[PDB]
């Protein structure tokens, strides 16, 4: 008869090894909201989330109304702040998130069962992550010598790493971008192979480049463009299976979605969705509409990271290498994660299976106190 | 650390009140499976399913490979037991909805958690049920005078029993259906009124009868025929919400029907979709697509209806109220749930929060022995 | 005037010659139904399905209301047994197909004529049948070494067998099959080629795997992923015909199948189909639609293989080489059909036109009494 | 072993009772096509198709070729003159439909089973008919007058008559029919009533008109307007089953106006369809997309009325009062028919169960040479 007495959150910075660059920006650091739920009966919870002082904010608004009530009574949470991210957005299913898998995290311990076993048990229990490669590796390099630099570095990532998938950062130059891609495949006939260019080129660049990327058998395309219009134009045109984490977001895109015709391989994300049931779901309607998922990752540290290998290791169409920055941390506020040969072993153990190095916590939390958040 | 170690199957035949006619028979009992999954650690977890010999088959068939399997271990086995409802059909998803279920009751005992805290925790605490009417509760009556009894029916069951929503069975006399629901309609303005065909109904009567019906402002018309491509007629031409048990009854049906705009209202049972995760599943789809939902009663004794009420405690969109033959029995297996003016309390306590009476269990599978099943 | 006097159904189990491979399984033996009807005209007639103990229990549930009918009342035993399949799925309608096929031999037996003659008579006389191959006739290899392995032994059993087609049991490994039906293709540039994962890949792999195999010209892909909504998803994007005997598989999937455009080419299967004129029928719908149509096979034995050569024989849209498991079988249960330069010949004379051997059949249900059903 | 000797035709004119007036013409007889089939055997199959002198001369040209065919090879008769319907249209269909018939009375005499045996048995015994009004029946008549005059005139005939149904031929008077259609309505409130204009409306004509009827609850409008496009748009807006004899009047319609939801209600008619087996095949086609079906009347004789009996008899979807010119002629070329209460009981005995009056064909025969074709 759990009841919640205590909701504690703290804001965190941690250090990635090299630099990191999307079509959108280049980061060098993770900012990451922590928090603990504490139990009458001593259990304490701990969740993860994306960004900074926006998402703690929320999640302090949401405490209050949390203390005296049970981690196992979630389905009443979400109904209870269903309006959170209609106005606050994805930070709005950021803060809603961290208070679920800590639910989660507590509901597991007082049970004296993992996570994995309360989403319906291991179907594996290894999880393949993807190589993620950015023009950032290539820093030295002229226009006419970025793809062979490009591929050299995915020859050595993925002979080093043992990495079953790479998958490249798009920018704005989406010629350059198949330009690598053609360079990369050459070097690695057999990687499963990606590009995501984080919706920045227009439909008709992303038809063009689609169409000259076909001959690549790239395992999907993600985000070439803005928009379930734009995704479904490409998909009517280039024969690339096209993957998303940007243009379905929540369950309301879905069957518009689907009507439309807009995508064949939908992302999840329980920090993006607001928590673990609403990935298991979105798992389920992936796989009657027959699409693909695969796991994006905000940023991931250990915590949050545990619990979608959770996820994954109980959920038969998660069966692809996921996106996880977690390979590229510094440092983490938990006993770190076994990664060996590309591949992520599923925590055992009560709740996400994880112990938390409080000295850490509160190391980067004064971090991010002193020097800002790095998100934002 | 719990490992099945036995699986054992009756098949039970239990006693209705009163006769009850549908358009495809007139029933005077209830033929059940019942499952107990025994484990290493002592707990024993029960489940229960619809029909007899046949499903008990398909259950002790796949009980050899559960021996020192995990009952939190449900993804392993529902993979495992995929192709089994491709060949035995309705019967397949039974069985496997038995082991489901005995395993859900295992879990919650194994964690001192109730099912429906395991499944979300509870948003209500009362489950409305439907009084279900047949023109068998007018045995004498003429053509004519048809309506006026079963009319009169509906008010005594009304008001006895404090029914929120009625339920007419239909026949394959379309205009006497249509008859008596104005009957029933008059008599009581303010019930939620409902009638099912089960698809004995062409879709050009359909259409001529769900036009003349759209003046009592049903819930919904259930299954007026068969079919998606016939039900998605239908809902072109009728002003009435459409709901179904017939023509989405497995994932594989759900996309074709929102395609081709088949159905509004989804019935949702945990045995006719092979466990209550499915079922879980059904109600975020329903959501997704902004599609009403209901359950279907195929005949649940008191195990299975602890089962289904655990569902509908744990889930916002099953917000009606439920078919149910449960207040129809003339005994139970287990201690009586809790059914008071209209409606069923959902249990508390460990797993299903039921006590079976196994004296009643073998008496009543003596039954079956001797009788034969009444199913089937 | 015939009536039905009695009807009597056996088990049997019956050999292969060697090792069958599917995604699903791997088998040795046919587990069948067999059923007598009697009449008290002296004629017997025999039908025979797929399946054991749980087809023959249905059978001899809807054996008491045939004494005393005509076999020439079919459509009235047809829909008096209409909710037979909703409940027990594909072994109802393989239950009521043994029935029904009885009829029709008995109906010839009666009036002197082939089942092929009371079909509109013969349109060819023989039928060509295929080669079917699975990894399991490369037992050794290794994965490099398993195309040619492949090819190899197809190259083998069609210079031996005359086959007209060719098709390879797919896979989960569908790279793997891919490479197998490219070494195939290069050893055997003229022959009809298809290959079936049975339901296997996902979308997005069928959609990569398509594409990869549009250069070999197959005759089709048959059900690479499941359900209608992936079919359609399939054919929209790849260039080769679609072949289903799993999404659709009954009338009620047949307008919605349309309606989403999800297949090219149809299986028929009166085992499947719960009939013979449902067979005739659907070969009708097929050339309505512009559907090409084949003949899925379910391990028939003599009796079940002579029914599907009378429809074969009377109908014209059945002009491709049908999958046929036939030749694979090490023995019968009545007099071997000719099989010649890899077509069946129609047989000729009443009836079905076979002679059941008594003796084989008391001792195939003797060995299925004792060993227990190969199937379910 | 049957082989067809002789292939013999004549042409007959046959009186009505009282003038019978469409949208399209007012006639006072039939004009029919006679044909006999006689196998070495001695067997002699009859049939019955509409029109004269031009379907005469197309069942000659065939004819030669049937010599020495076998009466059950219909499908190779029928892929044999594939091209017929081509180029000869509804002349050719039904020329195709005398030798089809002919060819099942032969069947069944050979067999000694009545044709509707060898369709599947019978599933109803009586066939329920309907009276066909027209402005014929109210000749007097002032614009003013003609509603009640028509609706007298339904009220005497289905009173003295038994029919189950009313259908009033429409004219291009689209608001005179609506007129008459509500007088009826009001004086026979429990009838089956259906209007036929033989597609004399315009489209917005028959939204107009249709829109007016609704109130009436007819069982269906048959044919306002000429086309699928025309039907379609009529569908889309008018709340009324509507049917079909000219714009679905073969296979090579049906796709396209299931595509386009032109129509609700389909006829058959064995001679505008070219045969037996194919208007069984269209019965399928029906009940797969939840259409209904009836029988349209050409002037079908004792002969055709037969064949159209067993077809009737023997195929459930088939539960509508039928179209039936019969009951209007003033005489026969068989032993007449049994007409009772408004329906026709359906002939038992082999073949189509009918004695023909030789004289009476032979007479007839004389009568259309001297005063030539009453239809073209």
């Amino acid at each position: 008869m759990m009841k919640i007495t205590d909701v504690d959150v703290w804001v965190v910075n941690l250090p990635l090894v090299n630099p990191f660059t999307s079509s959108f920006e280049t980061k060098t650091g993770e900012t990451r909201t922590v928090v603990r739920v504490r139990t009458d009966s001593g259990v304490e919870g701990w969740g993860e989330t994306m960004w900074g002082a926006p998402v703690a904010a929320i999640v302090r608004r949401m405490a209050p109304d949390l203390i005296g009530t049970s981690p196992f009574a979630l389905e009443a949470f979400h109904r209870k702040q269903h309006m959170v991210p209609f106005f606050y957005g994805y930070l709005g299913y950021a803060a809603i998130a961290a208070v679920d898998v800590a639910c989660w995290d507590a509901m597991g311990k007082a049970t004296g069962q993992s996570v994995t076993d309360l989403l319906g048990g291991a179907v594996r229990d290894e999880v393949p992550i993807t190589a993620l490669i950015t023009r950032a590796d290539a820093p030295g390099a002229t226009p006419a010598d970025l793809p062979k630099a490009m591929a050299e570095h995915a020859v050595r990532v993925v002979e080093e790493g043992g990495f079953d998938a790479v998958k490249l950062k798009g920018t704005t130059d989406c010629a350059g971008d198949v330009a690598i891609l053609r360079a990369v495949r050459e070097a690695l006939p057999g990687v499963n192979l990606r590009v995501d260019p984080n919706a920045a080129w227009s439909v008709p660049d992303s038809v063009r480049a689609g169409i000259a990327l076909e001959e690549l058998d790239l395992e999907y395309l993600e985000d070439p463009c803005v928009g379930i219009e734009g995704m479904a134009q490409v998909k009517a045109k280039v024969r690339i299976p096209l993957c998303t984490n940007m243009c379905v977001v929540r369950f309301e895109d879905f069957a518009p979605a689907m009507r439309l015709n807009a995508v064949d391989v939908i992302h999840g994300d329980v920090y993006k969705w607001g928590g673990i049931a609403a990935t298991k779901a979105l798992a389920a309607h992936c796989e009657t509409f027959g699409l693909g998922m695969n796991l994006h990752s905000g940023g991931e540290l250990g915590i949050a990271t545990a619990a979608h290998l959770a996820v994954v290791s109980s959920t038969p169409v998660l069966s692809r290498a996921i996106d996880s920055m977690y390979y590229l941390h510094a440092d983490d506020i938990i006993e770190p994660l076994h990664l060996e040969n590309g591949r992520l072993r599923v925590p055992s153990g009560p709740g996400l299976g994880v112990s938390v190095d409080e000295d850490k916590l509160r190391h980067y939390a004064g971090v991010n106190e002193r020097d800002g958040d790095l998100t934002g």
